[PDB]
This record gives structure tokens, sequence and C-alpha cells, in this order.
């Protein structure tokens, strides 16, 4: 584990897990720090990739942060995971309930209705 | 097929498929006729059984109806089946969409998060 | 266990545990279903008998219900038992407290007062 | 086919078909993603070239996107083509109608008028 803040050539502050292998660096769980206490936002809200590879030629400064920001970052990154798991449980329960109710509703049906059901499902 | 209206000892009018075997009669797709044009309602809205067996000692009159009521009954009994099939398709599509979205959401997860997911699902 | 709804000659819907032995049937934990969701009420609120015996000649239809009503009936029949037990605990605690307080109050008394107490209790 | 979102040094998000051959990359059907649901806009609205060649030294991150954005991008890129074809049909029909009407109008003319027509067309 290695948490190091950095400043991008664009002019923004990125905090996350860093790995510097061969110049090009790998970033995990990156967060944009908005100056405003502190506010953190997702860096790449359009991708699900765990790691993002960038080039060291496009980063200005890489430095270790103070402990308060470390605590805030850890708290935020565990709250997000907890909420994600809670939503997964909610979705699974709703899916199970809907499937059971649909099964019971479909159970009471006639033969011709079942044939029409199959035909329209095929269509 | 045999459609015969009847009047119950309670004082209500039941229309549906009738079968008189050994005194006790079997009724399918029974409908209560409300005097008000004509209005039909389900007879036993708390059961999913296709056939209901009653005793001939508890029915006053059993007579064949006119053609207009036959047409209305057939129209209503096909509209109900059509709506039932449409709702079955709606439910199946919603279930499939929800399952797919939950699968994609669960795909992006970490190992420790997956372990916590499994533990809480077991609980 | 056997839950079957039935319709009485009076024109009401009874749900509960049923046992058909020799024509005459035994009913346990009967509930009147009021058409209004669903609302259930006690059938015989003036008796404490667990089982009630009626005659099959006085019942119109006996049919198995759908699963939603089964779930509602089970929930209601466990909530009633839970509330009954809670009230039993409340009454026992109140009785114990009152008895203890009366005992301490009676402890501080004189001999002539005790004799008058005994005489008036005898009266 | 290969759809990968990327972030430019300018600070914008480009989604489209990507091909990385020799460092310099080729982009087809590029779209600017405006953060606002999602909104997509054309990247180069002043050129008709199918492919645009850029340099990898001018791109920060290249990552695969999630499925929702893929679906939205495919829907938008088929709607645009459908509308383009519809407009082509509209224009062709209008041109044919105008040409036919002009032909019929020109048919009814005199010899001297035809000579003046030819002279002024030559001018
Ligand atoms: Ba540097
Ligand atoms: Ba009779
Ligand atoms: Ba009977
Ligand atoms: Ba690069």
């Amino acid at each position: 584990k290695n948490i190091k803040i950095m400043r991008l050539v664009t002019g923004e502050d990125i905090i996350g897990n860093i790995s510097e292998s061969q110049g090009l660096i790998t970033i995990k769980k990156a967060f944009v720090i908005i100056p405003m206490q502190l506010v953190l936002s997702p860096w790449q809200p359009y991708t699900d990739d765990k790691e993002i590879v960038i080039d060291d030629s496009e980063v200005i400064t890489i430095t270790s942060p103070k402990d308060d920001i470390i605590k805030s970052y850890e708290s935020h990154t565990r709250v997000l995971e907890n909420k994600q798991v809670e939503e997964i449980l909610r979705l699974e329960k709703e899916i199970e309930d809907l499937q059971r109710m649909k099964e019971q509703q479909e159970l009471s049906l006639t033969e011709a209705s079942l044939q029409k059901l199959q035909e329209r499902r095929d269509q």
C-alpha cells in the first residue's frame, strides 16, 4: 500500500494508491480533491477499470500527504464500499421477490393462454 | 362447453362453465352478474382453483342465457386472459433487466468486498 | 396443517385450520375476511374454545387460497400471540409489584389494628 | 471493433472507435462527452473525414467504459445514421419533383422564347 497525492499538468489534485514501475505509473481508486474541510470526487466516473495507467511526463509533483487527509480518504473509501454492498443486497432481494410473485402469477393460467404466452415470447 | 346462468340461494347470479355429474356440480370461470349494460365481477377472488364444486341443493334455478350476455361474457373472459399475458411479459422483461444490471454492478468489486458480500449473504 | 378458505350460508368468508372427519368439520383459529389489502377479524369473539365444530350442510364452498392471503394470515396469527404473551408479562409484573408494596405497607401495623384487619376481612 | 474512452490533454472526454498501431492512434466516430444522464456531441464538426490521426503523447488516459455508456453510444450512432438516410430520401424526392415540374413548365414555350432562354443561359 502506498498513498501519495499528486498534481496533474491540468492543474488538479489526485489522491489514491500509486505504483511507479517503469516511469509510467499505475493509479488505483483515484480521487479528485476539490478545495472547499475537504471534498473528494471520483476521478474517472465513466470507467469501471480498477487501475489506470498514466505517464510520469504528465504529472508535476508527487508527494506524501498529511494524516488528516489519509483518515478522510480511508473513511470515504470504506463508506463507498459499504453503500455499494448495501445496494447489491437491496437489488438481490427485490429481484427475488419480483421473480417469486411473477412465478405465482404465471402458475394460474390455462393451456391456450400458455400457448399464446409461448408464441408471443418467441416473437 | 356449456354456459348456463344460475341463481344461488344467497340471491346472486352466477354465469360460467357448468358440469352436472352426480348432483354436485362443477363450475369454471364463474362470474357474479351485478344488475347495473351489464357488469361482471369475479366470484371467488381469494382462490386460484380452476374448478369449484358446489351442491345442487344450494342452487335455485339453472337456465341457459340469451346471446348478448354470451357475447359479453366471451369478450370479458378473453380480455382478462390477454391482460394477464401482457402483465406476465412485462414482469419477465423487468426481471431480466434488473438481473442484468445487478450482474454488471456486482462484476466491478474487490476481493475483500466479495468476501464481505458472501459473509453477509450467508448471514 | 391444512388452511382452506370457505364461504358460509350466511354469506361470509372464513379462513382457518380445517379438519373434515365425518362430514361435520372442525375449525381452529377461524377468521372472518372483510372485503376492504385485506382485513381479518375474529370469528367467535365470545368463546375461548380452541376448536369449533360445524356441519358441512351449512357451508357452500371450501377451497384452498392463494399464497398472499396465507402470508397475511400467518403474520396476523403470530402478531396476536406475541401481543398476548407481552400482555401476560405486563400483568404478572404489575401483580408482583402491587403484592410487594401491599406487603410492605401491611408490615407496619399495630396489634389492635391487626385484629381489626382480621375481623373486617372475615366479615 | 474496439471502443475505448480517453481523456485529452485539453481536459475533455472522447469516446469512439480506436486503433493503436505505432504510437499514433486512429479515431473513428469520435464523440465529446459533456458532463450533464449523458450528453454526446460531435468532436470535429468541421470535417467529413472518417478517421482522424492523433499522437499518443497528447492523450492522458485510455480506458474501456462501462456497458451503459456503450449502449447509449450505440443508440446515438444508429439514430444519427437513420436521420441522415431519411434526409437523403427527402432531398432526392424534392429534387425529382422540382425537376419534373420545371420540365413541364419549360415544355410550353415558343421558338423565340427558347432562343432567348438559350442565349441567357449561355450568358
Ligand atoms: Ba515530473
Ligand atoms: Ba334446485
Ligand atoms: Ba356443501
Ligand atoms: Ba499517455
